[PDB]
């Protein structure tokens, strides 16, 4: 577990709230107010997850041992619900449980490159309260490909060898906008940013 | 990486025939002909998955703390088609690739004889047809029913505190579900025919 991580005794999850004025709130907020500054965030909470980050950091390590000296990882975004906030909190991302996307490059979990992506009331629905919830993620996008409608998997690198497989999709290439990954474990929900118009 | 795995020359993946009449194909074999002793054993492969393998005994060691002094494998098996066996043998079982009726997720059987119906285990062209021997996280179970897309609830009071898996029955197990990735290992993959 980060040596920086307050210490769980022997609890194996927390959320922790995050002071103002801190770099590690203050990077988030700036990522997120870079296309969002219309929003005001009521907090930021770091998740620590101690099964989730294990699972996680075996599936970065193997995509960095298969991948050649590729940045395998991206700090993504992903707006949800408060009714799936409890959920991702302790068992991250299930693409069981994910929606048709108005842009369907694929049946898998949706990360957005720019917050303002994940601030649309589609993704992080405004709760009872007009608080709405999004993730920074830490995503394995690895080696990726433009995306289609219908895949549950990325699609294979070669055609002739249907096993090996692109790492996530995008909507496109040259200027990512969206990944989307179909794996367990390939996406580490690092923390949540409460927010309101 | 497991004692009776046997070199891998630095590769990450291979599949290994097992030699007959060893104490390990003599095991395996036995798992099977325990309810399919009227079929002929082609050959019995060991998957040797570095991956899946590591990535499966990160979630054995997980529900072992979580679940707290259980047993929480269980071998179990896994008829297919021939067109998947490659998929399997890299990547394991995938929830999102028959019958969902005690949940969306994958389904091992306790009974080789139950995973060697011809609509698990389709004979290929050849007549050929394969079944994993599956190291399963089957864990704490319940009763599944149609339409989970992750098991129940121990308690809807905690509802994010989850089964490990579903049965048809939890008294007399016959299959189980599972509903996350990495809770199943390919151990062995045998070809045989009716
Ligand atoms: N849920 C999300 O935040 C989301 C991100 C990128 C998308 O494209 C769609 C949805
Ligand atoms: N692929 C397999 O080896 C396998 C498939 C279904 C399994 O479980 C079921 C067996 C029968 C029924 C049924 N409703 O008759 C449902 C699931 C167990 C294993």
């Amino acid at each position: 577990l980060p040596e920086h991580w307050t210490d769980m005794n022997h609890q194996l999850f927390c959320m922790v709230q995050l002071e103002p004025g801190q770099s590690e709130y203050n990077t988030i907020k700036d990522k997120f107010t870079r296309t969002c500054s219309s929003y005001a965030i009521e907090k930021i909470e770091r998740i620590q997850n101690a099964f989730l980050w294990q699972s996680y950091q075996v599936k970065k390590r193997q995509m960095d041992i298969k991948n050649d000296h590729k940045n395998n990882e991206r700090l993504l975004f992903h707006g949800t619900d408060a009714d799936s906030v409890p959920y991702v909190n302790q068992h991250g991302f299930n693409r069981s449980c994910a929606g048709k996307n108005a842009v369907s490059y694929g049946k898998g979990t949706y990360f957005a490159v720019d917050a303002s992506l994940s601030a649309k009331d589609t993704y992080s629905k405004p709760d009872s309260n007009g608080r709405k919830h999004m993730y920074v993620v830490r995503v394995l996008t690895g080696v990726f490909t433009k995306g289609r409608a219908g895949l549950v998997t990325p699609p294979p690198k070669n055609p002739h060898n249907p096993t090996d497989l692109f790492d996530s999709v995008t909507n496109n290439t040259r200027s990512p906008k969206l990944f989307v990954v179909f794996f367990d474990n390939q996406a580490y929900p690092e923390y949540l940013i409460t927010f309101t118009a």
